[PDB]
């Protein structure tokens, strides 16, 4: 198996989150990845439907930051 | 002054990078911010043309990661 993002070797699977899990559609992980990358994340994929914790930590940390920035910008734009 | 991203109080300016600097246009900082956020970063801005190191560390760390991911995806998509 391979990490969908970094495409590096997956050791087993307990370094990894499943992007999708069986009778999939709707993931949260997929939704976050779609927000920050230019390619698509879909149930099928010849590539992979797993992401290593190393990539997920970087994406989720950035997303948490990104969400804080959106909130500050929203408040500023809606205040006199 | 205020951080263009988090809109929090700028202490002085040595916690901050100038997004733009005098006879501006072309920044690298602006270019990276434009890649990861939904609003525009421009010389004028009623808002601010400075970014605190706290925000810049988060953006630049993510961007470095993002660049590594693009490279892996490019190689995969161009290899048999
Ligand atoms: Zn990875
Ligand atoms: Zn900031």
């Amino acid at each position: 198996d391979i990490c969908r993002l970094c495409l590096r070797g997956v050791s087993g699977a307990q370094m990894c989150l499943q992007i999708f899990d069986v009778d999939s559609g709707e993931s949260k992980v997929a939704e976050v990845l779609r927000q920050h990358f230019w390619f698509e994340v879909l149930p099928n994929d010849e590539i992979s439907k797993v992401i290593c914790n190393v990539c997920w930590t970087q994406v989720s940390e950035f997303h948490q930051f990104y969400v804080s920035i959106q909130e500050a910008q929203v408040i500023y734009a809606t205040t006199s």
